[PDB]
């Protein structure tokens, strides 16, 4: 039987300076810890998950292929995270390159190119089909939060946990595509959040999609060991700074790994 007190303590410490945490964490058994699970947070880059799903569903339907060519144009270059914004106009990429850049390093140009290819409606169709009732993609990547009167991309921890579960269960798209998408998440380049206290060892894997904006630090993903898989969706808002946000997610995740017996028991 699971003791969540350490996870609750990690959450309380993260919120002590006045910020807010939302967390939905699903144990191997299916038992679920929720704190502000249905509260609305800025998704930031985590919304690139359902975008990726829309892409692979298009590939499943044979509407496009991973080897399809897309050319980098000056008009497409977005501010914020990514590398394409600084690479030469005319660079020829593939659809798979775009998915990879989108997920691994949160490339905003690659993201907006995929949004153009598949369209907003297709991503929102994915979100609805996954039972994600309070989430959406309505705004291309700009590297900044929307102003109050501009459409924002909203998430809830509950919704993003459903998204990861769908991938793990082969429900999000075809099983081949779910397997490929989980492998993309494993290519996440920032190990400081969900990834921080994942132990090194055989048969251990993790993947996630981070999200960051000023006052916003999120990470959504999974950790798999031979003993089972932990689903983790944590959103944080108005913590003191980036460091505090990353530390909070790492601590909450670590406490969850201990609570579910995925790593050995340890300090809170």
């Amino acid at each position: 039987t699971i003791d969540w007190s350490g996870v609750a303590a990690a959450v309380a410490a993260a919120e002590a300076t006045g910020g807010t945490v939302g967390a939905t964490i699903v144990a191997p058994g299916g038992e679920t810890f929720r704190h502000n699970g249905d509260r609305r947070f800025r998704a930031a880059s985590t919304v690139k998950i359902p975008l990726m799903i829309a892409v692979y569903r298009a590939v499943d339907a044979g509407e496009r292929a991973l080897t399809d060519r897309i050319v980098l144009r000056a008009a497409d270059k977005a501010p914020g995270s990514g590398v394409l914004l600084h690479l030469h106009d005319g660079l020829e990429l593939t659809l798979e390159d775009l998915v990879y850049l989108t997920i691994s390093i949160s490339d905003n140009t690659a993201t907006n190119l995929l949004i153009d290819l598949v369209g907003l409606d297709a991503v929102n169709d994915v979100i609805a089909s996954l039972g994600m009732r309070d989430s959406n993609l309505s705004r291309k990547m700009k590297g900044r939060p929307a102003l109050p009167d501009e459409p924002e991309n909203w998430a809830t921890p509950d919704d993003y946990a459903l998204a990861v579960q769908a991938l793990l269960e082969g429900r999000a798209a075809s099983q081949e595509s779910c397997t490929a998408m989980l492998a993309m998440l494993e290519k996440q380049q920032n190990p400081r959040r969900i990834g921080r206290y994942v132990p090194e060892g055989e048969g251990i894997r993790w993947g996630s999609k981070t999200g960051s904006l000023t006052g916003v630090v999120n990470d959504v993903g999974f950790i798999t060991t031979p003993a089972g898989t932990l689903v983790v969706a944590v959103f944080t808002e108005n913590l003191p700074d980036l460091h505090a946000g990353e530390q909070a997610i790492g601590d909450i995740t670590r406490a969850a790994l201990q609570a579910t017996g995925l790593i050995p028991p340890g300090a809170a």
